[PDB]
């Protein structure tokens, strides 16, 4: 009679054991990201692999970040740990024939492209800013190029961190160290300051100022002028000179003596009384 | 039959209680696929006893591995035409954190990391790389190199016009010594410091212009010069010993002595 | 009754709902918020959505590690070539008025440390290299505050056991050229050393094995520590110390004191 359309009802219709409820279904979207934002709190791992991803500097990346429609940063990593046992951002390539950089910034703008403080420490301690470190002796550790019209490319100043004038009496802006080979290394012919100019230039090749006043300058063809007394602990060799103020040699003294000697002698042997 | 009707109502599941397939689709669209999709908003990492590694190779809140993989790791972009802040921050705000902010172990065959600043419309005081620190225990910044035949930094001036006169206030290197800045009295602080702590047979300045030497100093500290010079005061050396040595006062002064002694003898003692 | 019309309006038809089993199979497909493995791109997008520049909680990503160990990011390759570099940042107006990359740190090791490990062969290659475009700005900007040391400290080391085989190499090499297109010259200087408020430092110092070798005063005065070179003239003072370089006219003034002295001498003795 009517147990065909009961029959039909228990076929048909879900059982409720057999499918999730909404108030389970809401239990487990809510374990899972949603597009418009979340709290990962384990490792989000990035393994593409035939996955069409690109180096384009706009539209790439595994992970790519576009802020155009957006204020904000792109990403930030903040950390308030006293300690902890590694850096918090790593770039590792490991191949020796890997043949593009770990990083690279194409920069327009207005500002410093990439900008890198080292705030106070309660207590001073020997570390840097930047530590750049290089195995290759067939390169450079680093390069700058710039090109200003009106400033230096690299620009290093030195600053006293105390009110008294002597405290800094040690420090320098650019210090410089050459040494041998840390094991078993026998010396070092290694030169301190190389300056060129490949293509020739008309300015001082090494300007030196106090005070914003010319002090010690070497030119372009190597004639240097010093401001003050000065010391040599050893000879100078120069030209003979040809005008008053112009250091005199040796020779220059040595025939002028015998000049006058050759001059006298004759006089003395001719004189008559 | 009333056993049959009160089975139905208790096993099978109410339509109110259970999402259809359309609601499903809506929903998990809604949540990111392993595959790839565009997130919207804010992901906050937010580790916490998670096992999260410093490893170089494994660890990280974020891993992203390209060993099997063309393309870039990371892509920030922008296109916008100002905004509120940097691309990319990295921050620690403690003075024991023992660890940097970021850490580059680079193998390759070119420069592991390369910063360009793209030519301005105009002209603008700023920097492709700008690094200050206020701790006075430390070098603001160090670099070590290994280089057989080249400098350790390499820095390049390049004229930015065709006329030769126009870069004349530039220069490769400037340095600037300077008091502090709030209520400094002076500084004693040194503009370049050359050492060799090991001891070098190099010369410790070599100045050359058109490849050919000008002016250079030597490991034992002796100079040569290329042309001619001036000092603005008097210039301390040994009694020459050759030809061409600078002569002191004292040479000049014995020389004179030695030839008045030995005149003055000859009048003294003539006979006619 | 027509209680069987209501089950079969109130109830969920098996056609018409996903299974325990299907929905598994969806929900494995994206990822939980406790982690997982995306193996496509993630982009992302914002536009309206709050996104801040605090260098705390801000970013399209924020990575906060205060509660954890480990690193925030790490990105590795083990890839023999590839197409592109790991990390790219970029912008693209020149208006843009923020930097790409801002690090602000404390701590007691090196904010950033950048390390070019020893390669199969030699090659021309470097660490870190740094280009501008910009003739408004230094390239690159270094200031710091140290009691002791150098704002700037570079170490040239000899990769070789052997003494001369880095006799070409320095640790510091500066180049001055023309524009590459169509440059007529330069006037730039090598290095230019100025202290705006004034040391009492010595502006060069020069050392080997630790011991002053030459140096330039505050004064522009040199010392030289050993046999020295100038080819040409050199203009001085006249000298008034035993070791000062004698000038041309003090060496003829002197000369022609004892001639007038001599000649006097001559022209009044008698015997
Ligand atoms: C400091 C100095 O004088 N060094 C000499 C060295 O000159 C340098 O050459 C490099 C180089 O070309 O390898 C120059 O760097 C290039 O700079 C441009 C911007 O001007 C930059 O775009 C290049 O980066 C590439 O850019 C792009 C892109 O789409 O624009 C994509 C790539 O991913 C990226 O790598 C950059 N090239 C590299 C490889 O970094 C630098 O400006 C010069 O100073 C010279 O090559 C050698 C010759 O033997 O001598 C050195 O002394
Ligand atoms: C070609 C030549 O020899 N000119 C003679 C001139 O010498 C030049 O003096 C100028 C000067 O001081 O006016 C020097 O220009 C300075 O160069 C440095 C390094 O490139 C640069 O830092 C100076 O800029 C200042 O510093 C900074 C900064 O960020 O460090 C910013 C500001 O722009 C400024 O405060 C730059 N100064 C200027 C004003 O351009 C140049 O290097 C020297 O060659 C000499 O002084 C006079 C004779 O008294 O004759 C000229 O012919
Ligand atoms: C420029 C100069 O002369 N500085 C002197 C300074 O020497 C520098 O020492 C640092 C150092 O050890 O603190 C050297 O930096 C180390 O370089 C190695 C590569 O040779 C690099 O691997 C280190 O990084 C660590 O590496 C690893 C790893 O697994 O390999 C893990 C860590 O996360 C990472 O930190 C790097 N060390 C640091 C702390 O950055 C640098 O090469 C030297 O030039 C010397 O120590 C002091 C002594 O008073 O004097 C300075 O003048
Ligand atoms: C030890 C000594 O005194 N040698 C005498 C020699 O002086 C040497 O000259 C060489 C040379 O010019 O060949 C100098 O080598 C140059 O050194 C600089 C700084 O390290 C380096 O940049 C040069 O490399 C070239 O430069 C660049 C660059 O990017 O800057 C690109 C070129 O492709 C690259 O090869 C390097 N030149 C070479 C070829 O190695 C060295 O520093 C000087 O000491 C002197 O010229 C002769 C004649 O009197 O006698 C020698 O004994
Ligand atoms: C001598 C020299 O090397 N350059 C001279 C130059 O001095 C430099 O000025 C910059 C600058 O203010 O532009 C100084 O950089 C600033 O450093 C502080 C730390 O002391 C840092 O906080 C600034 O960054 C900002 O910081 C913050 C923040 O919340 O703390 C937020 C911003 O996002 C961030 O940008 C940094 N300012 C920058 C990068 O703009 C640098 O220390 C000085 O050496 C001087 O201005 C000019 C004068 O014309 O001459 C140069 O020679
Ligand atoms: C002010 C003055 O003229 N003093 C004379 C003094 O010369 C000074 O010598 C000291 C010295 O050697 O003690 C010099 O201090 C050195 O300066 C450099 C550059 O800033 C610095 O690197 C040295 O630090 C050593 O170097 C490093 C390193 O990483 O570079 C690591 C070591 O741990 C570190 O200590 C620094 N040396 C010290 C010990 O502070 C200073 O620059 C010179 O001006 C001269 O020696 C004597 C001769 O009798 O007279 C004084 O008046
Ligand atoms: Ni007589």
């Amino acid at each position: 009679e009517t147990n065909s359309k009961i029959t039909k009802l228990e076929s048909s219709k879900a059982d409720k054991s057999a499918v999730y409820s909404k108030a389970e279904s809401k239990i487990e979207l809510d374990k899972k990201l949603s597009l418009t934002g979340g709290i990962v709190t384990g490792q989000l791992q990035f393994k593409p692999n035939k996955s069409g991803i690109k180096p384009s500097s706009s539209v790439g990346g595994a992970i790519n970040i576009d802020m155009s429609k957006s204020e904000g940063a792109a990403m930030v990593m903040y950390t308030n740990k006293d300690t902890t046992d590694g850096p918090l951002m790593i770039l590792r390539s490991d191949k020796d024939t890997f043949d593009q950089s770990a990083q690279f910034v194409d920069y327009s703008g207005k500002t410093n492209a990439v900008n890198i403080v080292m705030r106070q420490p309660s207590a001073p301690n020997f570390s840097s800013a930047l530590n750049i470190t290089s195995a290759n002796e067939g390169g450079s550790a680093m390069q700058i190029r710039g090109v200003e019209k009106a400033l230096g490319t690299l620009k290093i100043t030195h600053e006293n961190p105390n009110v008294e004038a002597k405290y800094d009496e040690n420090a320098a802006a650019l210090s410089i160290d050459i040494v041998k080979k840390q094991k078993g290394g026998k010396g070092t012919a290694a030169q301190g300051i190389y300056i060129n100019s490949t293509s020739g230039t008309a300015g001082k090749m090494l300007r030196i100022r106090n005070k914003n006043e010319d002090k010690f300058y070497v030119g372009p063809d190597g004639g240097f002028h010093s401001g003050a007394n000065s010391t040599v602990a050893g000879n100078l060799t120069v030209k003979d000179p040809t005008s008053g103020k112009h250091a005199a040699t040796k020779d220059y003294v040595d025939e002028k003596i015998a000049e006058l000697k050759k001059l006298i002698l004759k006089k003395l042997e001719h004189h008559h009384h």
